[PDB]
């Protein structure tokens, strides 16, 4: 019993960070097989950084440029190319602890785990979602970019981000593994601001399905709602639209606990209009979104 | 920027947990060097738990009835002994991914990492604190008995906990590594109420820093006030009484945002009496204590 914000084990990631310089600039590499991914910004000064050309940039930039070390050991690169807005170097070395892996990228409400690293060195482990608006909200100091998101399937990391820059709100964006920014965000030192911060309803129902699992059920209510009816309050709140979608990757919570997806939405109304009158669900004062169905199942059942 | 609770990288934990079965109980192990280290609840059926006489039960067990699997290789067991809870099985093998390591109990109030483990397979890690009664709010389903709480310095591993129980309000007990319990529990399935689970008003104090540090301010307000005047408020609402050495841990912090101990202490004060008015703090709408001061310094600084 107990529910707790929970990443997956790092270990399989911490076998892959590695530091990557190019010049004065030090940030984290992922290597997988025989190529180190980062971001591309590791070629920019700071002051490259207000209007980079990187095309332009990385055309001064040879391979002995990149300076590459996993652990204490320097990896000799011999081939660098720009993927979008990552760097894949080429390196003469296989990463014996290459994982198996896929490249994912997660649509929003999606939860993962960050591996913060300096230096291509772990700090620590966390557990984000992708927002609606397409930023994370992470812990990330100067030197931590090319740190990655992932989720685990077994024994297989599906890599989903990679960090690259914190808006002026102090908020997050990044990239897939292939170097594609999640939202409409550049990497670029201008004004850039996220949009509405909306809640994932679909995360929130989870959250609440693995509080009364846990034993916590005094918010459960005496009324049901239509996903119309509920949507409305939803919006004014925002909430998230919940589509029939989310009902259906409810269903086994639903049968779990015997209480229909659209019971729990009406509990939900009830605490949005309501609040929480100072009481706290699994330990939270507020309504907690970076949970999936999957996530609860997963912790609920104990998967490894 | 961003602050969010943060674990351990896994990795050198993962490398150290093993499957340990007795008859039909299968729980996890913690392997350093030709050493295993489990419950000693794993040599009770559900029947045992009850009232077990675990010096007698162990009598009808032998090294051969230890079956302690890594990975899906077997460990031969050559010797076993029971240290206060745990038993030590001594296998024919050193761990090969021995970490640096040291067996440390800690105080209440102090935080760490679990990487929550079934069958010896890793599930997960989430960040915990020591309650200040010796319990912790952790994720624990039957299986996940031996996994370890740990911290970690630089490239030594100080483990503090190992799970043993849930008590019938679904909070956890366990022991340090020398199989002494935190707190008054014992390993049978009779009645244990944990005492009052007061806030560890340091840690608080500590996260509101945190909060400073990374641009939540509202809460700051024009006061101040003394230790007593404060302890007699944190009485009040179940917070563990501030000493001068709390206060000299929190220096660091002070000196770093130019906000005196005793000025934020008004100010959480000010949060007791007043309530957020349902306004957030780091994204939580209640008053975090399960981040020390070390840990707020560690992950503004970004140590690795
Ligand atoms: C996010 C990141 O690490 N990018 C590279 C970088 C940005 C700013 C900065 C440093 C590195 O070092 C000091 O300041
Ligand atoms: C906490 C733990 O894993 N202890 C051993 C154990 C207790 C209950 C239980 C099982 C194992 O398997 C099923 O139920």
């Amino acid at each position: 019993s107990g529910f707790r914000k929970m990443a997956f084990p790092s270990g399989k990631v911490e076998g892959c960070m590695v530091q990557v310089t190019c010049g004065t600039t030090t940030l984290n590499g992922l290597w997988l097989d025989d190529v180190v991914y980062c971001p591309r910004h590791v070629i920019c000064t700071s002051e490259d950084m207000l209007n980079p050309n990187y095309e332009d940039l990385l055309i001064r930039k040879s391979n002995h440029n990149f300076l590459v070390q996993a652990g204490n050991v320097q990896l000799r690169v011999i081939g660098h190319s720009m993927q979008n807005c990552v760097l894949k170097l080429k390196v003469d070395t296989a990463n014996p602890k290459t994982p198996k892996y896929k490249f994912v990228r997660i649509q929003p409400g999606q939860t993962f785990s960050v591996l913060a690293c300096y230096n291509g060195s772990p700090s620590g482990v966390y557990q984000c979602a992708m927002r609606p608006n397409f930023t994370i909200k992470g812990s990330f100091l100067n030197g931590s970019c090319g740190s990655v998101g992932f989720n685990i399937d077994y024994d297989c990391v599906s890599f989903c981000y990679m960090h690259h820059m914190e808006l002026p709100t102090g908020v997050h964006a990044g990239t897939d593994l292939e170097g594609n920014f999640y939202g409409p965000f550049v990497d670029r030192q201008t004004a850039q601001a996220a949009g509405t911060d909306t809640t994932i309803t679909v995360n929130v129902l989870a959250w609440l399905y693995a509080a009364v699992i846990n034993g916590d059920r005094w918010f459960l209510n005496r009324f049901t709602t239509t996903l119309n009816d509920f949507n409305l309050v939803a919006m004014k709140y925002n909430y998230e639209p919940l589509t029939q979608d989310h009902v259906d990757i409810l269903g086994p919570l639903s049968a779990q606990t015997g209480i229909a997806v659209l019971d729990m939405c009406a509990s939900l109304k009830e605490l949005l209009q309501n609040g929480m009158n100072g009481r706290t669900i699994l330990g939270s004062a507020l309504l907690e979104d970076e949970f999936t169905p999957f996530d609860v199942v997963r912790q609920c059942s104990g998967v490894t």
